[PDB]
């Protein structure tokens, strides 16, 4: 429903973009950008970004694409997301083409089926803290099941640049299950994004987001996720540093 | 030699130059981008993140200029972007953020339960202690295809300089994680073609690389000719201390 029209971009020159803030919506915009400056021989499979700056929700955003390398298998790209003549969002992107190797998958974790809810187009549910299964030593950690309601275009494009946009969405979250208490006394907000795309997937299907928050200190914390179909598929895995800092006055 | 990555001669503000097995080269060059980008930051504002993109083979008897972008410069963050560059060709791409000291929750997760490394036994590697844990003494995670335990240490005391400990475990970080996408396809390795795609690493608490570190490693994933890993290091001591993910090449020839 909306999540179409939010990466549908006009073009208004070669390697210039513009998209008319949720960081998955920048994110997930010049990830388009990059996609329609690559032959379609080429898919993506990983992205890097910094998140820089607010933006404005209520302005367009201009997509400003760099044509990093053109190689025989791989494709690289760069794109600086502006407004304002300021650069909000900075990311980097790799495509390949369609080759073979070494295969293996971590297998999934336990997870109950979709469950409470957590965008009114996504169906998300997050896991109960007593229906998660503890893994060894671990700190933090959260699932979330989503699946967008209404069935989307078989474009594989369209589904990783919206999974790239719905992996902004929880992640961060992950890191503050244990500090509940502090939760009102926290500047949040993303510092980056890293994505690695491994599999295909159906959007309108079942997704368990599987993250967990590894360390937490100097007013930030790191998150990880992994995202998998219902019968068993790593479909992609995901990073994520944020901002997760007390005021210059205060102390627990 | 882990010394040399930090000496870098400026040739103008906002561009360097680093003077004259692939993996070794990459590391360099990954890690003279990153010291590049922190000549242009005030010190005040600490390394904690990185991301960078292994472009081009590049020559190791030629010398590479680093062009430095100052990104973003804020009251508590400083973000750059570096280009290493050879004969016009940008090589490898790369962007860090910096941070002043601040404060925020607190929580890591426990040091896995590995074996100390004095009783383990283990010509790039020769200033390093690297020893494996054996695949019977390690400690595995539920439905897990591919883990590997290293721990490692620079024999020699180091200078007290944060940055060049940095520089250090990021440099064995980028001679050994893609390894551990290789544990269980031992019958295949001879045919492979293996490359450094990325890297991108998290950099959350002090430590020393001449002290004990015990990388936990896994590749939870390989397919399309490429494998993703992972990694967490932990000092002795138990805190954990950067984490790391990294993407490769490994493909079958197109015969094969
Ligand atoms: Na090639
Ligand atoms: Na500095
Ligand atoms: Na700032």
């Amino acid at each position: 429903m909306a999540i179409e029209e939010i990466l549908d971009l006009e073009q208004l020159e070669v390697n210039i973009y513009r998209g008319s803030t949720f960081g998955g919506h920048v994110a997930g915009q010049s990830l388009v950008s990059a996609v329609r400056t690559v032959d379609p021989r080429y898919q993506v499979h990983s992205l890097h970004g910094y998140f820089l700056r607010s933006g404005d929700a209520q302005e367009p955003t201009v997509f400003l694409v760099e044509r990093t390398r053109d190689g025989g298998s791989f494709v690289t790209r760069r794109v600086n997301a502006v407004q304002h003549g300021e650069v909000i969002f900075s990311m980097g992107a790799s495509f390949q083409t369609a080759q073979n190797g070494i295969s293996h998958q971590d297998a999934m974790p336990a997870a109950p089926p979709p469950l409470p809810g957590l965008f009114e187009e996504w169906d998300v549910r997050i896991v109960p803290r007593d229906l998660l299964a503890p893994l060894p030593g671990k700190a933090s950690q959260q699932q979330v099941w989503f699946r967008h309601r209404d069935p989307l275009p078989d474009d594989p494009v369209l589904h990783i640049c919206a999974l790239a946009y719905m992996s902004d969405l929880t992640l961060l979250g992950s890191a503050q299950v244990t500090h509940l208490a502090e939760r009102e006394h926290l500047q949040v907000a993303s510092l980056d994004h890293a994505m690695w795309f491994m599999r295909g997937f159906r959007a309108d299907e079942w997704l368990l987001y599987d993250q967990s928050s590894p360390s937490a200190g100097g007013g930030r914390a790191l998150t990880h996720g992994k995202i998998f179909t219902q019968g068993g598929e790593l479909v992609a895995a995901v990073m994520q540093e944020g901002l997760t800092r007390y005021p210059s006055g205060y102390q627990p």
